[PDB]
């Protein structure tokens, strides 16, 4: 039941997958193959930094959040995560990065501001895109 539970990575946000792979480990600590799978995958799941992205309001904060996330993606070498699953994770980061972007531009109200301020905020946003 608990040992047979699995989740499609193509759906949901990234935080849902982080919460799944953390609380599955915590419930398994409370069978052998599931244990070694989550023990293999737990170096990725620990201290994952996308709460910085979700808490970011300024574009430079977003940019340092994605470089923190991508530098956290270095640790594939010690785990045996599925590669298509990893692609669905980085697709999920793209998803809530987009969501935070429409949130930020909803605060910014680009059409109701002058040309110059719109220019600096969108070249900052395109710097974020280039960094991505």
């Amino acid at each position: 039941k608990v040992t047979k539970l699995d989740r499609d990575p193509a759906s949901g946000t990234a935080l849902q997958e982080i919460s799944f792979w953390l609380n599955l480990e915590r419930a398994l600590y409370r069978l052998k193959q599931a244990l070694e799978t989550v023990n293999d995958y737990n170096p990725l799941m620990k201290d994952f930094p996308l709460n910085d992205l979700l808490s970011a309001t300024e574009l430079d904060k977003i940019r340092q959040a994605l470089v923190a996330i991508f530098t956290h993606l270095r640790k594939i070498r010690n785990t045996k995560y599925p590669i298509q699953r990893a692609l669905r994770l980085v697709e999920a980061i793209s998803r809530d990065l987009s969501s935070q972007l429409l949130k930020v531009l909803g605060t910014r109200k680009l059409m109701h501001v002058a040309y110059e301020e719109f220019e600096k905020v969108m070249v900052a946003c395109f710097e974020v895109f280039q960094t991505w």
